[PDB]
């Protein structure tokens, strides 16, 4: 529907605004609007971008090219949810999948700025147009899901300048240098919506079946199902006599260490634990030389997420692995800021509600025997540091914050196994469409004839309103569990403010992240 | 209806002015149109706002928040009606109480302000558009009733600039600091109209059942009512004889001292009488430390109108309870004045025409027993300085004026008793909706991405009217009274200038209130 | 429907075992099933009990009789709600109120019990019935919803003995004596279904139609409705001159001291504050004398829950009002305990959350004047310890706990203001019916005619199980808080036991009381 047109022109505003939040049974549709301001990018050029060894690391050497439109990016999850409705997600559904997306951007507002001796006089042109499209056949370099900035604001009337769109292709030999397989693709050679002042565009995707995510933190350890009352059947090798020769006992009662186990935990690589709080730590470290670095094409790379399965910090404990973990800061900070943030200012995510069913990533991982035995030698051991996927293994997803995204887009290769991203939220095959818009040029004053294009364009920007409004699918809680589970609450001791709420400048104020999992589960 | 559109946009004006008023049979349907202008509140941010202890006084001390919305209230009496639309109601009718309401947003025009060089320039955009939403489910504070500033104005051609939406949550412990109850409503987190400058918005309202105002004034005193001619046949306790024993009388002819009562009179608290006019009040008196104020919360309140059933003027008599009054000014002064107002400028509320039936609040309420006699001890007495609800209380509620407020809202809690407003008007349990309008933000000239959001605007205001008409429902005089009753007159000796109409400046003049209780009712 | 029978005698269970709790919508369906175990009371005989004053108070004197019927009685919160449905119930709704309601009594037992010689030996009789009534005419005493022991176990399997039935009537002049208008009566003068071992018994009873209960606290103080930003239109009497005159000043701003107010703050007595926690009590106080007590019928009765309209406790300070509150045990004590107990062991209530709407107990309810004034006499006040029902009252009702009553009878007298019980709950004209039940007597053996009745018994007491259920309608919150809201928890620093669960013993643990108020709501 939504159709309430007088005429289509100047003095008819092309939508409602519209943000509130639907919770209808078990499924809820999250509508957000936001108002966006579009610069112009690289005065309407295309350009190619490169970069050498920075940092004496060869592998922050690109080749890439950076264009003038810029792209809607609307992935995280506090685009969509208010604190208070991610507050009743968490608490009372064990989980919760996307299923449906509706896009429109409406109002736009082109304004020309014109400086004659610097008056900077800015004033609107109601002839000039806009370009918007979609890019639903994943044709293009896919840039959204990798968890950069530009998303919709946390808290509504905040106004947002669009992120601009470029794409990193091969570079030669970790040097800045192209290759014949690096590609470059003219974003104006796909079919675009125009837009003048007076039109609107919108546009609707229905997402592919995809998992629940687990909102839940289990109720019991691993290796701890079996019952404490009644003994096992099995038997265990325990010693062996002064002869050589075996000799067994019983798995008796509650004793967990040894006890036969059906299932697994999942895979480990081994981070650095790093004491925060209390503190005690070594001095004086760089890390960028100890951290974990996957070696891919010749170059040394970090993976600052580590892959799924592993819990930094230890229930209460104040030892973190920052490897592991999953950083934030508790306000936008400055494009291209080299200052250091000591701990206080920052989110310091924390997975240790998952740690009955996830290996802490700085202890080893366990051991295994190094030796065959004989009457000449002992039986020797040793700890390994990292393990892989086994055969009856089962781990914990990472888990969805409000401030972290909401999906991913699976690289299209050969093969992939298990699908989800490190860093967190939904891997999807076919991620909803990316949306690219760009101020057309306008020529400024020119005389005559030449071959060269025209190089001398009216400085303009545009502006106007976008609303995301999307379908959630949850999945109740049936827990009989009696007695109160954890619920997250506001509690502060002694406020000076109120979080999640402006500051007396104005400046919206988040103190601290908030996770999934509260609701707790037999395992 | 209300359909005559050639075309939808600018050319065409959005609504006509109607400001007229129609009496048809009892009901009365009451137009009025204004016009307003909407600053651009706090340069489009919200803000918290707090005080500590102002005055010397703990209880001035508040933790809130100022959002960029301005609102419309049109609640007062004499936004709806002329002055002698409100001379017919009062003359000749009982009581009156309103049915229905349907308000109308038109016109809307956008203006652009640019300051190169003190030039401050206006020139408007025809593509900026205004956000309105009414709130029907009360979900938000609700600030109108409470009787501020902003009002429509009196006299039509009067242009009234926009309240600014601001609110008072919970502090701690009588300062400035907040508490974790305190709570934040971000107004654009719910769906609202935006209109460009050819659209319009309208809104209609039916009220709920409420009692009909009280127009009339009693014809008897309470304790008065039984006939003058015939005794009754009940007998008092008089005195004692010698002996110890009783000797009763009989309740004899007009003497109303001592007969038999059915019905008392309403509550009272006590409060000051102070002598205006003729004077011989106290010299230097600070007023602050003697008031009436009821504690909340650990701080002390005042309450400077009274609970319902009480008269501080006493017929004439130059002695008023100002603690129990109702004050106006006879003209709008400006916002935040410390001046000292002597008696003359202001119009002061007298509700003699009550003291029938309800107490005077500067005499004592009664006395009652303070000892149990015997042989020994005399029997003895004291007055009580306030006195409460009691089976079988007859009160008069007070009065509406032309400046006084229509309705109020009952604040929602578990339970109330008779919830009728102190200062006066209807006592509304779901209130005419808060309707909210705002300006929205078109950003100024940014050449660059950054994520931290756009702090510079286009500083911008818009204008236009505002229609609200209402429904009145009214009870008719049915009075066998055979002499003349007392109506508004409009006397005034030697007029240098005719009351409710401007001045040679254009200001216009108010000089003295007007109630509505004229026609006078054998009780 | 419930029907499943082969056939209906000795090896037939009579019903199942349905405990479970069924969130459907906004309404829950809360079913519970209890074993109960019924002692001989009495030895099968009506008693007359009475007592004079017990620890020098005259109003402990009572005239009553003891009856040999038990008495389900199942109302108190916690025997319908588990811990973690009461946590849902709270969190995310605003209000409850119950609607129907279904009891069933099955499996009945009877055994018997015979001592020779001390041997004591149980064997059951298949043939001995128990009899089972409903009174639902209201034409007993009710003792149901007072707030005495005897509930349904808040765990499911532990098993309770039933009360006995016993009223007190009216006795001569605070005496055991009885008077002319003390009334007996016979239960067994009423039909009454007989159950023998193969049968069961079922009742359905509809609630009348009550308001809501408010689960949520006030977001704003009372007196602090209106809004900072803009200033009254009303003046305010400050201060006076030289001469006897009057100055007026203007209601400025955010000053919440001196500003117009509708409504009013409830009703308070005023109670002794006593300091939990840190202490400085006064020493070797002997509470009994100091404490606030309502004189009836000659006697001074103590009232220790006050009546509604004030809140205790003063927002996280440690002093509380004693003689408001409701206090609780941690455990099931013995019957007729005189150990005294220290603050550690209890449950003590606050209703802190409640303080923008209600007036502190322990502190003074504000002041009015004491005097007229003159040019030789100066303006006076005292303060008022308290205060009563007023036109334009609005107060929150106390709160309802998981241990606290679920209801109460309106007693049936003339007339009565607001039926809402002190203790808490929903005041109910109807209750729900009172199930009797009792042990048919089986005489001994006799082998002789005499006329006076059988005194000699065979001792016998009867067991089997009883299910409650009842239909709860629920009110959802609509509310758009943009910040998280204070949810209940159930964080325990350093756990030695998990709370609301069974210890090592088998003794099921309540740390903490449970409110409904967290859900906070703008006023």
């Amino acid at each position: 529907g939504d159709n309430n047109q007088g005429a289509d022109g100047v003095g008819n505003a092309s939508g409602d605004w519209h943000c509130d939040s639907t919770w209808m049974g078990d499924r809820v549709v999250t509508k957000s609007t936001r108002t966006w301001v579009l610069p112009s990018y690289n005065n309407h050029q295309y350009r190619e971008i490169k970069s050498g060894s920075v940092d004496g690391s060869n592998a922050n050497a690109y080749f890439g090219y950076s264009t003038p439109w810029g792209y809607f990016d609307f992935n995280r999850f506090h685009s969509h949810w208010s604190p208070r409705d991610w507050q009743r997600l968490i608490n009372n559904y064990w989980g919760f999948r996307p299923r449906s997306l509706r896009v429109k951007i409406f109002n736009i507002q082109v304004k020309e700025v014109t400086v004659q001796d610097s008056t900077t006089t800015i004033a609107n042109n109601l002839t000039s147009t806009v370009q918007v499209f979609t890019d639903d056949d994943y044709q293009l370099p896919y840039v959204v899901g990798n968890g950069t900035e530009g998303c919709l604001p946390a808290f509504p009337p905040q106004v947002f300048t669009l992120p601009q769109y470029g794409y990193a292709t091969l570079n030669r030999d970790n040097t800045e240098n192209p290759t014949e397989r690096s590609s470059f693709f003219c974003l104006e050679y796909f079919p675009s919506k125009m837009l003048r002042t007076g039109n609107n565009f919108e546009f609707t995707y229905n997402f592919e079946e995809v998992p629940f995510h687990s909102s839940f933190a289990p109720s019991q350890n691993l290796f701890k199902l079996a019952n404490p009352l009644v003994d096992q059947y099995l038997y265990r090798f325990v010693s062996t006599n002064n002869t050589g020769g075996v000799q067994f006992n019983k798995n008796l009662a509650g004793r967990y260490a040894n006890t036969y186990k059906n299932w697994f935990p999942g895979p480990m690589g081994r981070t650095q634990g790093w004491n925060l709080g209390s503190g005690v730590n070594r001095a004086s470290v760089s890390a960028f030389a100890t951290t974990n670095r996957m070696e891919l094409e010749g170059a040394s790379y970090q993976v600052p997420p580590q892959p799924n399965g592993m819990t930094n910090n230890l229930q209460g404990s104040n030892t973190y692995a920052l490897e592991n973990t999953m950083i934030f800061n508790s306000q936008p900070a400055n494009p291209g800021t080299t200052a250091t943030y000591l701990e206080g200012n920052m989110l310091i995510t924390s997975e240790s509600e998952t740690q009955p069913v996830n290996r802490v990533a700085y202890n080893v991982g366990g051991q295994m025997a190094t030796n065959n035995q004989s009457s000449t030698t002992a039986p020797a051991t040793g700890t390994y540091n990292l393990q892989e996927i086994v055969p009856g293994s089962v781990w914990m997803e990472r888990d969805v914050y409000l401030q972290g995204p909401i999906w991913a887009k699976i690289p299209e290769t050969g093969a992939h196994f298990h699908p989800s991203p490190a860093m967190g939220g939904f891997g999807l095959k076919h991620p909803p469409p990316m949306m690219l818009i760009k101020n057309t040029p306008v020529p400024g004053n020119i005389t005559s004839f030449s071959d060269v294009p025209v190089s001398s364009f009216i400085t303009q920007y545009s502006t106007g309103q976008v609303t995301v409004e999307m379908e959630w699918e949850l999945k109740k809680e049936n827990s009989k569990r009696w007695n109160p589970e954890i619920q997250y609450t506001n509690n502060y001791n002694d406020p000076q403010f109120v979080d999640f709420a402006p500051d007396s400048t104005g400046e919206y104020r988040t103190t601290r992240p908030i996770g999934t999992r509260y609701l707790t589960r037999p395992l």
